């Protein structure tokens, strides 16, 4: 009956992305974004959905659980994948929120970027950015970059994740990932570890406090290709942000170090298709000559101009003529109306 | 004789809002507002008012009722209903005041707002705040905009509350409340948990913390509807007070952001009606086309001006002409007495 | 099979200048900057790369890869030599990051510097700074310094290190050398008890923190030779560097101070060679009668132009005229193209 291993085996076998466990109700499934109750065989859950919970928490959990009102955790189940697992109180009972972990990092083609981001994963040292809001495929563009890193070159790669989404298998290369608040304290001193673990490539899952810019900045300008992850839309955006959150002591010098070792900026939108309704709209920086000056000069409204490698409309407009997305669906992801409609 | 239990069966038998119980006199209670010591049946209360009141306390509470002078809890009579406990000491001796608590979600009908309103329970993301000072009906009003997306729509909701008022039985959606005290340590480290919960609405009971109302507008321009709840008395009133609590710094980004993410504001008062006594008046704006802009240009002066969706003294005379508040309880309820008069 | 031991014999036995273990795969080697998995004897390694990492962790160690998810340590094997070793959890799984500390200091015509920099050595007291990027070869011309000094001085040397690169054998003089982390906890109260401690030569191996740099002058300015590294590019980098991290109070002071005992400054890059593919480039500035003035009067741009000891650039040209380093290899090294090109 109430075994959670056989709550988790029809929730795929109906296809679900969440399951949710709450004392009132049978547990829930959430099904292409509905929550559908799987009255199936389990019936309206008692307080020991208590019981459930402990079956996949380690000791450490039960303890945090009890000294705050909530646990983030990870837990894998052979038989078919691994799990994000939130459990909370919830009207002084337990409720829990379990998530599906991507088992499978997708092939690069099947994405949507051009061939154009691949040449990044053979830069040598310096910074690709990937951003965009929560939901634009960041962690997918970044898991097939590394893997396809880790398919290629005899690297040693290292990632600092929250959480770990995709897992990798050591290929031509030898992959460690380090899960924040599980293996490390934190993004910074898990970063600043990883300078003297003779890493190649270093992955940010978060860059959000100062503190691991500078320290993912250093990483960069010494040797390092780092992958790092923002929720800015355009690339000037990016620039501007990381930038603007520095002391203006010497925030010019940022500009500078920047300019030197920003090797890629990818901003990301996923907007909906007319097929299965998957489809990723982007605006691609790859610096060149020109380009890195202008950013040393500050000069960055006049960086947009140089930009026929690729701006956030003209990927819109591209995806338009070919007929994928709507006209106001183009419009409403743009950064600015006024450049199209002229298409 | 001395029973708790029975103390509250005569309560509600008598219609009682509070019961109050404190050493020198017999067990108290608030009808129509009036206190009346409920001689009936128990006697002049001994210090023993630490026995009736123990008798519903978990052991951290007596523990806390220790640790510092008072506790504030929530205890459930399966006979009635729910009821909310504060318990203190009075002059060395304990003292106790237990209030009622909402054993059912009124219609929406029954409310006073519009059909206007329950078209905002259907927009997919965003920001839904109710306002008012304590006693204009906040509560009741979200309860029956929660309520109302639980028998129609297949989500799942998450309230944070201080405390719970009212109670939610599932669905059509799957229904988790928090209490700030008891299932979670803070508003705000609850809403961060509740962006990991997989919610579909998010309800903070109250926005007092800017930790709070920053993580608040995070949530609703992330996918999320947020009911949030403020103190204030006009719509122009909110709008300025969450953006005049930011440092301005980028104080006007929150102008830029709110306007894109305020999905409707509702700013109550009830005055007193000619049947029962009972009636709600209210400010009313759902942007739309234009008033996004005058928000983003923080034309907020202008904006007034627009609004013909309805004024607060609109809703004044609307309330008068047929007649149910007087002329200077619609001139006290009123923000501008000039506006008014004029009809 | 599975012996530490043996696996590091192996390692060394195809010239491995890391070894990594992480439980997926056989253990790894770095060769050439290439990773390979010497599938040789070892099989692919079980989450008991933790029972091999823990044959070399002291207790102090295996305690603090605990109380935090990392530790950073060296150890000696009699056999061979000594090994600097990071241990940290990946996948919930013990992962280890061994390198190579190098067994021998070399020669000092082997280094490339000219016999000009070895007349430091012999300086009674004052600040000799060797600076540079990671990788530029500052240990190995410290060492390289101290050493001589050993050969040929009856002194009582002290190094203060993070960590202990090289070692040192008691020659002519008695050598000290004390770890950050290991025998002292920080840089400043190691060099604040090396005051103390009658010592002929100081070594920081780092200079980051301003109270250390602070303690690093004190000494300068007391009657001993201190060694100290930067990261810096250029000498006036260096110069206006360690200046501009005192508060501007008495900072003119410090250009007064830092111009009696600064004693040399040798700044390096280490560029491709056509033959093994090693050579050093390097700003080199030894201070006389007219440049100490300079420095005084915070004349720092006219300083450039006395030199003819030796500029950057100069060194460029010298390397490639004889035919060693590239013209753009030596241009994309050179801190200004422009005084080259003309050459
Ligand atoms: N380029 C893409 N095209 C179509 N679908 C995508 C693409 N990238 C991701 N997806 C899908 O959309 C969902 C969200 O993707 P993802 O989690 O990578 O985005 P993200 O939220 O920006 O990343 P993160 O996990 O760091 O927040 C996933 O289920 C994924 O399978
Ligand atoms: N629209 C309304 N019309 C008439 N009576 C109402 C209305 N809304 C609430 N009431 C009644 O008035 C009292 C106060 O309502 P409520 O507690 O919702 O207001 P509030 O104090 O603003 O909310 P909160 O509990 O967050 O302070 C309740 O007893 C309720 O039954
Ligand atoms: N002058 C030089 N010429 C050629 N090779 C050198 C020279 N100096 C150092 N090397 C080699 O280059 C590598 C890096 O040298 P080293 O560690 O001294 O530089 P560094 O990183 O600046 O010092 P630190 O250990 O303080 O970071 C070493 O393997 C060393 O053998």
């Amino acid at each position: 009956e109430l075994k959670i291993l056989e709550i988790i085996k029809e929730a795929i076998e109906l296809g679900a992305s969440d399951i949710h466990l709450t004392a009132g109700a049978p547990p829930a499934v959430r099904i292409d974004g509905y929550i559908k109750f799987l009255k199936d065989f389990p019936r309206l859950t008692p307080e020991d959905t208590q019981k459930l919970a402990y079956s996949v928490m380690s000791e450490k959990h039960r303890q945090k659980l009890e000294e705050n009102g909530q646990v983030d955790f990870s837990f894998g189940v052979r038989g078919v994948g691994r799990f994000r697992a939130n459990v909370f109180y919830q009207r002084g009972s337990v409720a829990a929120a379990l998530r599906s972990l991507p088992a499978e990092i997708p092939e690069f083609k099947k994405l949507g970027l051009p061939d154009k981001v691949l040449e990044l994963c053979h830069r040598k040292m310096g910074l690709i950015l990937v951003t965009g809001p929560t939901g634009s495929g960041k962690s997918t563009t970044i898991a097939s970059m590394i893997d396809y890193i880790n398919q290629t070159k005899s690297y040693h790669i290292i990632t600092i994740e929250d959480p770990i989404e995709y897992v990798f298998k050591h290929k031509k290369s030898i992959v460690n990932q380090r899960e924040v608040g599980e293996d490390t304290k934190s993004f910074a001193d898990a970063l600043r570890a990883a300078l003297r673990e003779d890493p190649d490539v270093i992955f940010v899952g978060e860059m959000r406090d100062l503190e691991t810019v500078e320290t993912a900045l250093r990483a960069a300008e010494t040797g390092h290709l780092v992958f790092g992850t923002l929720h800015t839309n355009t690339a000037i955006d990016t620039i501007h942000r990381i930038v603007d959150i520095f002391p203006l002591n010497q925030q010019e010098q940022v500009r500078i170090v920047l300019s030197f070792i920003l090797q890629g900026i990818i901003s990301q939108r996923l907007l909906p298709k007319i097929g299965g309704g998957r489809v990723l709209a982007y605006e691609l920086l790859i610096p060149n000559t020109a380009i890195r000056n202008l950013i040393r000069e500050n000069k960055l409204q006049q960086v947009y101009s140089l930009m026929q490698m690729q701006t956030m409309n003209q990927t819109l407009y591209k995806l338009y003529k070919q007929g994928l997305i709507t006209l106001e669906d183009a419009m409403e992801a743009s950064p600015d109306p006024k450049e199209l409609e002229r298409m």
